[PDB]
């Protein structure tokens, strides 16, 4: 059942992010943890209804690889969501800061500047994988997998999570098929673009190009085609091209997830367990 927080116990610092439907805070936190806390805020612009039931279903997503939610303040208005702080932000972002066109050397204490090792980067790798090996296991679809979709923490922890907004932080990565739904094209199988099936073997396949855009520091998938031009290519079954960083043996774990046939496509759990291998010992 569902945590609940008292307004007084939550001050908010700054906006971090805002969509059409809220904004994020950072924020502290007193008497949540036996103190004084970081933590990240969502507030909320029928709509109370939604609310109430996606409060109750992130308290039954509890797992090491997922956003930690700590509960709901309802108490008047706006209607806020309280989440584990994670200080370096989305997975794409934190990518980004750590590639080679990155301008600005990227800070903090806690990881290197510049590229990551590929220990590393299996490591990255491995802790989402884990987070969509949990969700399989209750059957849940994600439907949205993504680098800007999970967030990463102190000491490079990796958890999926989002604050249900990315369609407007990150709208180049949306597109409305057929003139209908906002879809994350490029994070899709054909017959999730095709036909808007969504399963377990579509989220399998969206891993696969999270680890793309692990081993190209965030980049776009097809960054240099057009929506159009990538609704082709993947209808037709052109798959991304191996990275630069990118070992064989980790290549090869990518084009498992892209099995034209949902049903050809190794399960997450296969994948999370070659990936934490490989991550222990990682090759030349």
């Amino acid at each position: 059942c569902v945590h609940h927080i008292k307004r007084r116990d939550i001050v908010l610092k700054w906006e971090l992010g805002e969509g059409a439907f809220g904004k994020v805070f950072l924020a502290e936190c007193h008497n949540l943890l036996p103190d004084k806390m970081l933590v990240a805020v969502k507030a909320l612009k029928s709509a109370r209804q939604d609310f109430q039931r996606e409060a109750e279903l992130l308290t039954m997503l509890q797992h090491q690889h997922i956003v930690r939610f700590f509960g709901v303040c309802t108490e008047g208005r706006p209607l806020l969501m309280v989440f584990e702080y994670m200080r370096h932000g989305d997975l794409n972002r934190f990518l980004r800061s750590h590639g080679p066109d990155a301008k600005l050397l990227a800070g903090g204490e806690d990881v290197a500047p510049g590229p990551l090792g590929l220990g590393q980067l299996l490591a990255v790798a491995s802790q989402v994988a884990a987070g969509m090996v949990y969700l399989a296991g209750l059957h849940f679809v994600h439907r949205d997998l993504a680098t800007r979709n999970c967030l990463v923490g102190q000491g490079l922890v990796v958890k999926i999570g989002d604050f249900g907004m990315s369609r407007d932080i990150y709208s180049t990565d949306y597109y409305r098929v057929g003139g209908r739904t906002m879809l994350p094209i490029r994070w899709m199988p054909p017959e999730s673009i095709l036909y808007r099936k969504f399963t377990t073997e579509s989220d399998v396949w969206s891993f696969g190009v999270v680890l793309w855009e692990i081993f190209t520091y965030g980049k776009q998938p097809w960054y240099q085609l057009s929506n159009t031009e990538a609704i082709d290519c993947i209808t037709q079954g052109r798959e991304l091209e191996r990275p630069r960083a990118c070992p064989p043996e980790v290549y090869a774990i990518m084009r498992g997830c892209w099995q034209r046939e949902p049903q050809q496509r190794h399960s997450i759990k296969d994948v999370h367990a070659r990936l934490q291998a490989l991550a222990q010992a990682p090759p030349v």
